[PDB]
């Protein structure tokens, strides 16, 4: 049902086909949000599994993605940059390598 959360959190991007989804963490200093990515034609959006906070972004407004450097086992971030400085930390990745390429697909076009 994963489509089901997208819909309900996202209701401006109504329109966005659901090209990919997965499982991983928002990190904003000590604070962590396990939830989903979404990834649709034009949009880069997160939903917090059990809790309120989400983003959506444009592709046109991510700077830089990077496939954060680790000598860890079980982390596995994803550091997104914006136009505007900021950045957004996405840790806890299942699937990073996968995600990474989903990323680059449509942020490369």
């Amino acid at each position: 049902n994963i489509e089901g959360v997208f819909r309900k959190s996202f209701p401006d991007l109504a329109g966005e086909t659901l090209l990919d989804s997965f499982n991983c963490a928002w990190v904003e200093g000590s604070a962590l949000k396990q939830g989903y990515l979404f990834i649709t034609p034009h949009w880069l959006c997160f939903q917090s599994t059990l809790a309120a906070a989400h983003f959506s972004i444009e592709y046109d407004e991510i700077k830089d993605i990077i496939k954060s450097k680790s000598v860890k086992m079980f982390e596995n971030a994803i550091e997104v940059k914006t136009h505007l400085n900021d950045t957004i930390f996405l840790t806890n990745f299942l699937q990073r390598d996968q995600a990474y390429s989903a990323l680059m697909s449509q942020w490369l076009k």
